[PDB]
């Protein structure tokens, strides 16, 4: 039932260096056919907003939501294939207009047009 | 950074779980150019030898045998991720145009893009 937009819970490390770690939320941004049958997911990590900047790789969450703080921001270049045995929680799902800016961002992300 | 869009570089993706890829093997860099240029991080897809020749929509097949690189060797676009830079090993060597057409077009499968 995992499909792409949902934010789950996912523990994130061991991670190295600048690598995104910790268990935290993030959003799923694989296609649905990997998403149904796939042993493993694609996903962006979501973190806390610490300094808001103006970042094109940077997607805000703008409503709070379950195990979400408000302030939360989406990172497009914090990305990764996680085993599924890493989801933790469903936390929530992104309405059709974020997908539309977390695709424009990662699509910035990964040099993409 | 000289690191650039395309280029493969030997990297230690290990520790890992589960279905992820694992080891040190070759990488593509897919991280757009100004992050390859400024970041602490890369973006980049797994590149393993073939196992089992299969039409799968979001692997490429590199052709030409390069650098500490076999010739059947495939590009996982379903298997990403971001990377410290600490991890590259060395350049083992860049993919061509066509090649990274390929790349761009099973990536954008892979992550439900259009």
């Amino acid at each position: 039932p995992i499909r792409r937009g949902d934010v789950y819970l996912a523990d994130l490390s061991p991670v190295q260096g600048s690598e995104q770690g910790g268990v935290r939320p993030v959003v799923i941004i694989q296609n649905d056919t990997g998403n149904k049958y796939s042993p493993t997911v694609i996903v962006a990590a979501i973190t806390g907003r610490i300094n808001k900047a103006k970042i094109p790789t940077h997607v805000e969450i703008e409503k709070k939501k379950y195990k979400l703080d408000k302030d939360s921001v989406i990172l497009l270049e914090q990305i990764r294939t996680l085993d599924k045995k890493r989801l933790k929680e469903k936390l929530t799902y992104l309405s059709d207009d974020k997908m539309k800016e977390v695709d424009n961002a990662l699509m910035i992300s990964l040099g993409l047009n």
